């Protein structure tokens, strides 16, 4: 199924019939970072399998729901169960849920992910406000927009220079300062590694030479689809490890260590994003 | 349809029956840079849709013609309507028209494109004679030659060290000096960004570190297919903007600004390439 | 056909019925470097076309056999006729023979390849023990593991930091010292160029900046599939040329020069790997 105007419209019509919520804000949460979705007020849960034209996610399994409701007095829509390109999903499958958000009225998209640290200042448990990216799949002819352009949504050749909104970054930092955890918050450039193997030690050393601060396997495809159709983005990485220190010391990484860092920071991240939602313009 | 010897032969046979021209020179022109095609003498226009085994271009639409005729007393064939890989065309679709040129007798291919400047010496409106390239799709398993080798056309493992002919570069520069616009002409290395998003600010900074002078979304696939089958190439970029200055100043880019630069330089480029065609060995 | 547990099991069952060999060691040899396979004792030759679920290799042609038998008193299985991703084989086709090795009992995989030298210390005819890699296809969403994870074989997110076993590297070096050819043996980082074009002169200069020692078009996909399922790896490059010197001097390369270097070093490499097999733990 193509992520075109007709197919996105059919999905949006179903959601409006079931939900009664017109959301202004969309959220996509990283693994182990989804507690906020469970606290959405007056919520409505819509399994992806119920929605016309949503991608099929049964080969990978696990949860897959849209959740609509209220947080801090604002109307929101969340993806619970994220689609990643290393799983084999196509460009069209990644893009269709974001374009449905657009048709439902979303103007701001908030995103979190787990990432490896490249900048020497970064420690396990730190946060990075993403200010730009290096898209290795895009340079190499696997951009999420390869294919015919869907002109109803945006232009053939988008400019990404303002993909990461400056004022949203400033608001996130302001809340951290108000609550005395600004020492955990950095800004940086995110490198997209298609995955699913972690960056090798010598790949990490290369990324340090090229001016990357963090590296991960998500986020950039959704940012590009949002920017193409005029949705503002805030994206925050939680640092699982420093890959440069690990390379210099011959130390390993695994999904278990990543998820333990996620559990340590989950409650703070939930509170931070609730406050951002409450206050964003 | 595969870009093999039998399929290219059927297309070439049709063209020879309709056209009566055996061309020595092929041209592919960048967007807004096609005026020369409209001045071809004794011309014959052959829509792609009429030619056996030519790729289907109706999803993207717009013009798609082969034009044969004379320029400066030389016999030429032009592609009017270029195929780009960010549109979703396959390796085989890009390659078949160049291999048909080979079977028609083409020995030299002249190419223009619009590009972003990375080298700090480059200004909007400058020209760059391409002397080499950095092929990010090729390094990343999306080379135009991935697939079975078509042995009738060239070798399994081509060498690209002489893909950009030195004497053709010298002749282009000589004509610029004769007519007092050599101050606009540079030489440089072209980075292939698969696209269709413009290079991000942080991607531009990376390309500066890696020794690239210009960046764009075309040209390298056609150069590789031509080199594989023994066709000499001259490739010239028109600089739409300096992406490094734009990153340092927080300034944006769009297809409209690009096309305005193309209109400013269109007549000079037409005259330059007419003179190159007249004089090349 | 997917490289899953059921499909690999059917292939392994056929091989055990025909062969009577349970191998501990697997080998994959570079082009012109396969003499050792011809010296396997008490050997059994099984064409790929005879084995359930093995990939179809008739479009490319040439040899394609599994060979089982004894070398130096150890039980081995060799791939005679290597599958390369520049030929158009999919992720699943590359992976299935390595996963069949796993099910047959292989614990160690030995690999050779032909490569271009980037480090200035490297000369034609030198050997490089690979200690790490830079996987441009992997960074760019063409990793061999893109797709559903086959959980019976390994984890969703593998760590590659110990993909190249340290003790196997030490043993290879020890044998070279015992026989007075250690002056030919280096260690280094391997860059994977998807191919099939040789690295361009300006790509070679980029790889020098990024800390690569050698560049080639194979090996990394098989290393990743082996590491994912717990097989230890030794990988050795034979240097055909120095691509940096060739770029500075305007000198070319071709498959013929590569194969002449292979013929010069073939007998030494056969003797070296026979001794490694005899002595590895
Ligand atoms: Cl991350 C964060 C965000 C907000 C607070 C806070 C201090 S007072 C108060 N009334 C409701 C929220 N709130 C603390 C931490
Ligand atoms: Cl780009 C260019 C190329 C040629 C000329 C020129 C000066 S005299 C003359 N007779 C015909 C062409 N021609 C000027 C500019
Ligand atoms: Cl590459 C290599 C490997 C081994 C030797 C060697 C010296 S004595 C001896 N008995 C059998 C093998 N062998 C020489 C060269």
């Amino acid at each position: 199924v193509v992520a075109n105007y007709e197919n996105a419209s059919m999905a949006a019509d179903y959601i409006k019939r079931v939900s009664n919520v017109l959301p202004d804000i969309g959220i996509i949460c990283g693994s182990g970072l989804g507690k906020l979705i469970e606290e959405i007020e007056e919520r409505k849960v819509i399994p992806y399998i119920n929605i016309p034209n949503f991608p099929k996610t049964t080969v990978a399994g696990h949860v897959g729901n849209l959740v609509l409701g209220s947080v801090g007095g604002r109307k929101i829509v969340a993806m619970q169960g994220r689609l990643h390109m290393y799983e084999g999903y196509s460009n069209q499958e990644i893009a269709l849920p974001i374009r449905v958000m657009k048709l439902l009225g979303v103007r701001v998209l908030l995103i979190t992910n787990l990432a490896g640290g490249i900048n020497r200042k970064l420690k396990s448990g730190d946060f990075v406000l993403i200010k730009g990216h290096i898209n290795f799949p895009g340079l190499g002819l696997n951009n999420v927009l390869v294919g015919p352009n869907q002109d109803e949504f945006g232009p053939r050749f988008p400019d990404l220079s303002n993909a990461y909104d400056r004022l949203l970054q400033q608001l996130a930092l302001k809340i951290a300062q108000e609550n005395d955890f600004q020492d955990l918050v950095h800004e940086g450039v995110y490198a997209f590694n298609g995955g699913p193997t972690y960056e090798s030690p010598d790949e990490s050393n290369m990324l340090l030479k090229l001016g990357c601060d963090v590296v991960g396997m998500s986020t950039v495809p959704e940012v590009i689809i949002a920017c193409h159709c005029g949705i503002k983005v805030l994206a925050v990485s939680l640092i699982a490890n420093n890959s440069i220190l690990d390379a210099e010391n011959d130390v390993s990484i695994n999904h278990e260590k990543v998820l333990a860092v996620a559990e340590k920071r989950a409650d703070l991240l939930q509170m931070w994003f609730k406050e951002i939602i409450t206050r964003l313009p």
